[PDB]
Order: structure tokens, then C-alpha cells, then sequence
């Protein structure tokens, strides 16, 4: 839909162009500054860089700016993936800290073995990345309807 | 007693907001303000503005999540004994309304045990005029230094 045409037209323009696009569209995904590696019906995956700006207190990359990637590429993939008379609102999300982030972040949404036609409850999962190690796992409930 | 206490009761809230957000920086991106912290109780607003909407012009779900995570920590250091120590898990989150105007995040410790070990779940209830429209469970694992 939308959102996921919206992400999609501008990754295949530019980086910083996809910036500024979000810092308008989708204003608080900027806050971490995001890219997408790769967005299609099934499958998301977004980076985002580590900086002063997404630090916790022990200056590893923030819990909340890892769940922001894991929302943005989990809802941009829902977004891309169920019929276009469908509608999606994430009803709820759970998540598990599993190392510090230090270094630049790989979000991954699987969506392979979602049934992305049926209407209801639909749970994506994400695993981010630093390293290409894993340091956080999270499912986000998307309530999707015909409407 | 807490060392978050005191430096809350030295600076006060407006001056504490602002340390937060140089000390864990990510933060600052809700420009939050603290309305009341003390041992089982942390209470935290933030503006509805254009750099925390979503793509629907809401306040965007991660913002909130930002919020809950700060009073839910803040709470917790605060509250704890002195020789102990604390961790996040993880966190469940559900999304019950639209955020449409600035918002209130409300960590609750009043039926905790402070001084406990183990696993503390802290519940987090944010509300848009005073209505609820999300919540959280953090899980904080709390050990002996």
C-alpha cells in the first residue's frame, strides 16, 4: 500500500533522499535515521547506523531505537504483503533483549511463513543484528482486516 | 537515599528531564518531562509534535514504547536498594487507541517489592486525556552487586 510504495519508490532513489523523505512522511522513524536493504511482499530488512543520537546510558545502541527498526520494517512489510483491501493496525508487540548493540543495527522481517491473505491476528517476527550477530528479537501483532 | 533520588531531589524535574536525555540520548527524541519520580513511582510526559508522529499523524506506538522504557527505568533505579542492581528482559507492549495529543506515561511500582530479586515486572499505562491508550510490562532482572 501507501506506506510500503512510499518506502520502496524513495530507497530506489537515494539514501539521503529516503531520509529526508521519512523525517517528513513517517516523522519519528528519522529518529533513527533508517535504511532499507531490501522491502517486497514477504520480506523486509532495514539498517540503521549507531551515533551519539540512538545511545543508552552504557553508550550501546538504545532498546526503543532497536524496536523502532524492528516496527518500521515489520509494518512496512504488512504494508507491502497483505491484499490491497486489507488493513493492518499493530495491536501489540513483545521483545527480548539478547546482547548490546554496538555497532551499526540489521533489522530482518521474515514474512516467508505468514499466511499474508488471511484476515485476524498475524505475528511478524524480527531479529536484529550487529555484526551479524544477533542482539534482539521481537513479534509485533498486526490486526488485519478486510476494510 | 537511591543515587537517581538524589540527584531527582537535587536538580528537580525539569533540570532531571534534560540530564536523562544527555546520559541515554535516544531519549531526548521525545523531549520528555518529568512530572513525578520517587522509590515506586515514576510519572513522564511528552509533546505531541511533528518529530514523534507516525505516518497517520499520531503519536507515533515507539514513541510511547521510548516513554514507557524511561519511566519503567527511572522508577526502577530509583527504587531499588543501593547494592543491587537491574537489567531489562524484554517487554510486551499492546497498542489500544490512537495517540492524538500529548501524552502521559505512568510507571506504577505500587504493588512491587522493592527490595526483591529475581524477575520485577513494571507496569507502564500511557494515557492522551487521561484516557489509557497503550501499555507495557517491562521485565527487569534485578541481582546483588
Amino acid at each position: 500500500a501507501f506506506m510500503s510504495q512510499m518506502m520502496q519508490m524513495y530507497q530506489q532513489v537515494g539514501p539521503a533522499q529516503f531520509s529526508a523523505m521519512i523525517g517528513q512522511f513517517a516523522p519519528y522513524f528519522a529518529s533513527i535515521a533508517p535504511q532499507f536493504v531490501e522491502l517486497r511482499p514477504g520480506y523486509a530488512e532495514v539498517t540503521f547506523p549507531k551515533r551519539r543520537e540512538v545511545l543508552n546510558h552504557i553508550g550501546t545502541v538504545h532498546a526503543i531505537a532497536l524496536c523502532n527498526a524492528a516496527e518500521l520494517a515489520a509494518g512496512t512489510m504488512t504494508d507491502a504483503s497483505i491484499p490491497a483491501g486489507h488493513r493492518w493496525i499493530p495491536r501489540g508487540m513483545t521483545v527480548e533483549y539478547l546482547a548490546k548493540a554496538t555497532g551499526d543495527v540489521r533489522a530482518v522481517a521474515d514474512g516467508s511463513q505468514i499466511d499474508w491473505q488471511a484476515t485476524g491476528n498475524l505475528v511478524v517476527p524480527v531479529v536484529a543484528y550487529v555484526d551479524d550477530k544477533p542482539v534482539f528479537r521481537a513479534e509485533i501483532t498486526m490486526y488485519v482486516s478486510q476494510a
